């Protein structure tokens, strides 16, 4: 048998929920009750990196995430790799004398290495960058011939929130209404230069406590909690057109009461489940209680908070003067542990980094050190790319075995 | 003019909702978007204690709370005082020669003296045994002819929660649906023998975050949560329904699944506030967690817990036997602050606090030192009773000024 491999290397951003997805219609298609929208983050420190490799010496589909191997078995990866094998095409590399024909798709195996830039015992969604990224680099490798929109409904069966990551800027995911889920898909709202003040800050919360996950507790909610139906059917809705609205504008006020809101419901849906789900915790609190403080003072906004399935911690600011002024807040709030490099304690864009009473007026009172395990600094960011550079593949050229 | 002094002693016990009050439709008249029912508490540790007295020597109204005096000028004060007024009646004390007429009463000023036996920044509701003690002390002396359901109404406007602590047992306090508010009463459901094996353990939890009051985070609510009408129009009428079952006919099963659910449903629509409104703490998530457990790993239910605006948690244990092990257990989970007299860190009751691995089995891991700052255990109690033993009252026979 042959020994050719080809191989793509991609690279795929997470996004983050404004407006929450929590709750499905449909565990198989992954259908979800009400309509999402996210933002897009920058790649740095949050991306998710990719290589995918076909190879008709792979006795099996394999696949590593950071290093380790891992199981395909899962219905998760079965779902991906089954729908966007059915939309393989005729590729040809002329250069290196290879042909694959369609139908060749049905018994190729493919080896699958991936990683997150994400720490991961930190807590950032790694499933969302990763199917997204998979789905990319797969539709890419197999020359399908499908836009963006409609490879979201492939990552979307991998995990909901992935099929928001295949767009840059603001992106809706449409809960649509056909049974076979071909019309729940992500779309573009504006790309991320429409917004481009934007500022985000991560606040890694130190938390031993393992989260339910995700899926299982959104599941569980869909089955015990008694206000769940009325968020999906009366709330949500018009949430999504008023922040639609606010993004067309830049109103960072109406965005503002628009995250918030949807945040705290989404921990309130939690916490009306049974048993209850406790993301937050008292860290979390505090910092809301900062950025509530800080907007009173300040008259109108100048800062938003979102949480997601933890404790972590996604502010928002107007732009960036907000940005420096909130960073030298938090660490004041939030001290390190003993003996910490803050090269460590603040990752993210290098300028803002490098730059008070006057702030001391906004927060009012210090805390016990180490509540934070560290800050990401980021930006609203572009979609997946490919990469063409070699250097960075996750697989071998010739064995298709992890680097 | 003339010196003598009527006066009266009552004490009036404490209780705790099940089925929670949160949100009013009427702010004057204090009436409620919702029913609500409680289980009125033992005295111990938990009673508030008043003396009223009335004299023509005194040119006030005038009031002391634990020691202090305060303030009458209020609303929830003035309306209390004047619908009680209304309502008084020729007294008469042959054995004193003193004489009222009912139209004495509208001159004729009153010194109230109270005191509290929860610990005032330990955080149990001191208003509600205090209203329903104030309104049924003065209703003795002014010799008011209203049973204890039409005096439920007058508490009821000093505080909602008040008219629940005019009878033993479980008690539910009807919305009402007319204007004046009239039928917005509460009445007994059973009295505090039809379920004497209940245990109640109060932990007292440390926290020096002030909290939001009830009466202002309940008006929050009632404006920026969007999920409170659903609970009010389509949650609670249900679960009073069933409530009422469970406790007819004993059901701690159904009786735990409706407690645990609707206190953690109060607190959803806390979280769902603009701004939030964060009552709970870790602590509190950790007694949740670990009543969970345990009722997990003893299949049927042994333990309830709920929680009101604040993290004190109260716990409700099917019957002795249960409480003995619940307290050893939460003695592991929360160890006391060093050198701490045990008979200071466990109050009430005495026989259970007087009396080990297989515990060990339903709990899990211990915690930091000094998570609670002391236990109080209880039962279900009667309704407020007269104290005929002068010794106990709190204003001097003669001067109608505190002891
Ligand atoms: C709380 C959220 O982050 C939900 C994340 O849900 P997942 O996308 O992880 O769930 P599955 O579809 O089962 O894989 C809010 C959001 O991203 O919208
Ligand atoms: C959370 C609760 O304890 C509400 C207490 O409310 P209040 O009785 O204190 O409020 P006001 O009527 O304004 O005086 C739940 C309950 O007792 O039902």
């Amino acid at each position: 048998e042959e020994k050719w491999v080809v191989m793509v290397t991609a690279q795929t951003p997470t996004n983050i929920a404004v407006i929450k997805y929590w709750g499905k219609r449909d565990e198989v298609r992954i259908l979800p009750i009400n309509d999402s929208i996210s933002v897009t983050l920058d790649p740095d420190h949050l991306c998710t990196l990719t290589t995918v490799a076909v190879s008709p010496s792979f006795d099996r589909d394999r696949m590593w995430l950071n290093g380790k191997e891992i199981s395909l078995s899962g219905s998760r990866y079965q779902n991906c790799l089954r729908e966007i094998r059915s939309r393989a095409d005729d590729v040809e590399d002329k250069e290196k004398g290879i042909k694959i024909a369609k139908k060749d798709w049905e018994k190729l195996h493919l080896h699958i290495a991936s990683h997150n830039n994400f720490p991961t015992a930190a807590g950032l969604a790694s499933s969302a960058a990763g199917f997204a990224c998979l789905v990319f680099a797969l539709a890419k490798l197999m020359n399908v011939n499908e836009d963006p929109s409609q490879l979201s409904a492939i990552a979307r069966q991998g995990s909901g929130s992935a099929c928001r990551s295949l767009f840059g800027g603001f992106v809706k995911w449409n809960m649509g209404n056909k049974e076979d889920g071909s019309d729940s898909v992500a779309v573009q709202l504006v790309d991320d230069k429409h917004w481009d003040d934007l500022v985000i800050i991560i606040a890694v919360v130190s938390s031993r406590q393992k989260e339910t996950s995700s899926t299982s507790g959104m599941r569980e909610s869909v089955e015990t909690s008694l206000l769940l139906q009325h968020r999906a059917k009366e709330v949500v809705p018009v949430r999504i057109l008023q922040m639609e609205e606010a993004i067309k504008n830049r109103d960072f006020t109406s965005f503002t009461k628009l995250t918030c809101s949807d945040s705290n419901q989404f921990h309130a849906v939690c916490m009306d489940t049974s048993p209850p789900i406790f993301y937050m915790n008292d860290t979390s609190h505090r910092i809301i209680s900062l950025v509530e403080k800080w907007n009173r003072s300040a008259g109108t906004p100048e800062i938003a908070y979102t949480f997601d399935a933890g404790p972590n911690a996604v502010m928002i600011a107007r732009n960036r003067k907000v940005a420096v002024e909130l960073l030298q807040g938090l660490l004041y709030c939030f001290p390190p542990k003993p003996d910490t490099d803050m090269k460590s304690y603040v990752l993210g864009d290098t300028s803002i980094v490098k730059e008070p009473q006057g702030i001391k007026d906004k927060i009012g009172s210090q805390d016990q050190k180490g509540e934070v395990s560290y800050f990401i600094c980021s930006r609203p960011g572009r979609g997946p790319v490919v990469l063409q550079d070699q250097t960075q593949a996750l697989l071998h050229p010739q064995t298709g075995l992890p680097k």
